[PDB]
């Protein structure tokens, strides 16, 4: 069965066969479409098949396909696991995996640059030190003093599900934001709950606007522990506007490395429950999400005092004007900084280069729409009036349950 | 089989029940969302009449009355007879005022209950339907203070006596290819504006020319028909801060009047059904004004604010896309004429999404189109889950006439 795309700007049609290689399920039905819905201990039972069908795909990816070399493997990978009741990849069947994780993250619009990600196997970690070591490394290695480059460390997998490895931060690097008696919020409001949880841990909070979150990592299943990231390994970006002189004086600074911790990395069949991933921010994210949602920094109004807008109509656009200029804004310094950062133009222009040589090469892309669109100037990218199919591939990254709600406390 | 829907900026959750009722399909299955895709007989007419009754007769609390059981007997009968039936009026206006109230894609529900319908099922005639278009852009419009309205045609028979409104809306702008390659109005109607010359329309090879109507009745060859230009409304577009604004010469109509869709009801197939309610600013400013394949005037108007428009980074489109937004909101409340901004339409949605989940169990919702093409996360609904399906009765794409008559 074959299925087209139509992109309504160019009446380029694409079609897909690569949905047919789908395996896991969208949330949808013929009957309901959940595509705007967020958010949508294994036996050896159900393991082999899903370690060959991984093993099947690599081996073809490397044009060796039935080859020797592919056949001793699934032996061999076969006796380990009704041996052992798992397996472990080789270093070359993770950089792979890892990888095309990435490529089928139909979520984002960054995965042209999926074949350029730098693979640090941490697969022979035992403790939260050393995960820290391994993060820190991570985190100097991805900065490169501006340079920005894709790196992903990869923890020790799932066993049990009772000795998992985790890190507890939503992102390597994140703002503390602390809820006030009076219910204003100091710092980053989405960070409020883990902020409490590393002050309970026994972190000593410096209670400013901007305070770097320390890490809270956890080994082979046991308690978590604090560690404070070394500062000259953070960097971060003033923010100022070209033209207006007073934003400066608004004191805001975002961090240059986007790093997401908290997500799962499932590779033929196993999981890796810790597996911290960077690449560099499409501006908009920080822009408009970070500081110009309602649940965040939510300067649109400050910033929009100090332009003089009519603020007393909304059909004035006094938010939408307010916006632009905070984007524009988070490029400009980035770039007068030398730190790596994509316009949401370029971005998503990208994208559907990468998208069409994907359908050519690859015979699809999945790609999520919602999430794709930029969360500004929709129309006017060209992702906009391109048709996407959605459908999930493995190797892939999963949500997880937040830790501290699945953690069983040792003391 | 009890969906849940959360708002992330707001943590209120939302229960749905009511897609259980859900009757079509969505394109998409357990293996892949089709989400983001533009278009996905007496024993087959029965039952769907008998859903739409049973709906209906519940609605006025008298579900399972004599009334309710004789409605059914009575159109029973004549389905069985005469292979077709006929709506009672107060089924014809329940049923508009439902597919709109189920109209996933539209933003603007709030104000479904408040659809004037006019019947024009006993129209035979182009010239008839255009006395009936006619009466019903001057209500609709009504100097400016916008009302919603439908006019429903004969419903389909046999499919060779088709009623159909060859236009897209009732009121649009004329687009001509040109020997320069490139093309003077609007680009959406480049086929259309020939198609009205196929037929003869004389062309004032302009700009903003308003395109002549073209009816056709009972499955006839259809004919042209000139609006009078005094039922259609008009915005200047100028700008409260750049003078420089009227001199890009732009203006709008005030009338959005959709006339290319089908209307569903009981079985029943409406195909000629212009509706009309009042836009919403973006869909003039950010689509109709910026769009690659419409007017595309962005360079233009960015030149005139001395913007950078030498790298995409300094985000020259995006601050000029909001300026021509503003203008364009700013021009119709200036004069009098009824327009909403994507805040204020957005807001009232979830207003509305809100009551449709305390007063019905539910509002099937199509994301991709109920945000807005610019300020997306700064408007309540993007942070809105939404879940889509389909109900009837409904509103319904149905293929250009041009590519289907039998001529
Ligand atoms: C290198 C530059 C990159 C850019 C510019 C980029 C951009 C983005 C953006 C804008 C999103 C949407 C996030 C949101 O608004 O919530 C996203 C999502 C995502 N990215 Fe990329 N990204 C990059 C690299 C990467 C890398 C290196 C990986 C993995 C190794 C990755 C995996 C993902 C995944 C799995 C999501 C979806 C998150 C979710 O499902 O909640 N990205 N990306
Ligand atoms: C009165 C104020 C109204 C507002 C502000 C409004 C707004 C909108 C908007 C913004 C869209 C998105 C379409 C696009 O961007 O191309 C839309 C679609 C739609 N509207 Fe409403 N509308 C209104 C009245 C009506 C009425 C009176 C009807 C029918 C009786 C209606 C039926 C529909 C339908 C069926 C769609 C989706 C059509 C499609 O699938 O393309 N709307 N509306
Ligand atoms: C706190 N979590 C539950 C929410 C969450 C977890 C993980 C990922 C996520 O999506 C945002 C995201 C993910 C990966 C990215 C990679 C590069 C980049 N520039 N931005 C990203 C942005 C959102
Ligand atoms: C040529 N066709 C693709 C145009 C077309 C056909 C069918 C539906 C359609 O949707 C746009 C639409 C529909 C109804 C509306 C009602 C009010 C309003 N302000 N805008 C609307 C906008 C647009
Ligand atoms: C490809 C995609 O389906 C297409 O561009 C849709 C996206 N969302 C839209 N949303 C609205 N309101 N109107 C549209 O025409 C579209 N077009
Ligand atoms: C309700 C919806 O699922 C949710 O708000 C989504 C919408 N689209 C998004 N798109 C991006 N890039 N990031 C997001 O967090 C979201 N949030
Ligand atoms: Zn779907």
């Amino acid at each position: 069965r074959f299925l087209k795309v139509k992109n309504w700007e160019t009446d380029v049609v694409l079609t897909d066969t690569l949905h047919l290689k789908s395996t896991l399920e969208t949330g949808c039905t013929e009957h309901i479409c959940m595509g705007s819905i967020m958010l949508p201990v294994r036996t050896k039972d159900q393991l082999f098949p899903l370690a060959k069908e991984f093993l099947d795909q690599y081996y073809s990816s490397i044009k060796r396909f039935g080859s020797k070399a592919h056949m001793d493997r699934l032996e061999e990978v076969n006796k380990e696991i009704e041996s052992t009741s798992t397996y472990q990849l080789k270093d070359t069947e993770l950089i792979y995996g890892a990888k095309h994780a990435w490529r089928n993250a139909s979520r984002c619009v960054g995965r042209i640059q999926w074949s350029k990600l730098q693979v640090f196997d941490a697969r022979d970690c035992t403790t939260a030190h050393g995960m820290f070591n391994y993060i820190c490394n991570h985190v100097k290695y991805a900065t490169n003093k501006g340079n920005l480059r894709s790196a992903i460390t990869i923890f020790p997998q799932r066993t049990d599900g009772k000795h998992d490895f985790r890190v507890w931060n939503s992102q390597l690097i994140r703002y503390a934001g602390y809820k006030q008696p009076d219910g204003s919020t100091l710092g980053d409001p989405a960070n409020v709950q883990f902020t409490e949880i590393c002050i309970q841990q026994g972190w000593k909070a410096p209670r400013g606007r901007f305070d770097v979150l320390p890490l809270l990592l956890q080994a082979n299943g046991n308690d978590p522990e604090l560690f404070q990231i070394p500062p000259e390994l953070v960097l971060e970006v003033p923010i100022r506007h070209p033209k207006f002189d007073w934003f400066k004086d608004l004191g805001l600074k975002w961090y240059g490395l986007p790093a997401v911790s908290n997500m799962l990395l499932e590779i033929g069949g196993l999981e890796f429950s810790a597996c911290p991933f960077s690449g560099w921010y499409m501006g908009t994210e920080i822009g408009v999400r970070d500081y110009c949602d309602n649940s965040r920094y939510n300067i649109l109004e400050e910033v929009a005092k100090k332009m003089d807008l009519d603020m007393r109509k909304t059909s004035s656009l006094w938010k939408d004007q307010a916006l632009v200029e905070i984007n524009i804004a988070v490029l400009y310094s980035f770039q007068s900084d030398k730190v790596t950062i994509v316009d949401h133009h370029s971005a998503t222009e990208s994208f559907i280069k990468h998208m069409e040589n994907e359908y050519r090469c690859r015979g699809g892309c999945p790609a999520d729409w919602v999430w794709i669109v930029p969360p500004m100037s929709g129309s006017i990218t060209p992702v906009f009036h391109q048709e996407m199919l959605n459908y999930r591939l493995t190797p892939s990254f999963e949500y997880q349950p937040d830790p501290w709600n699945t953690h069983v406390w040792k003391g």
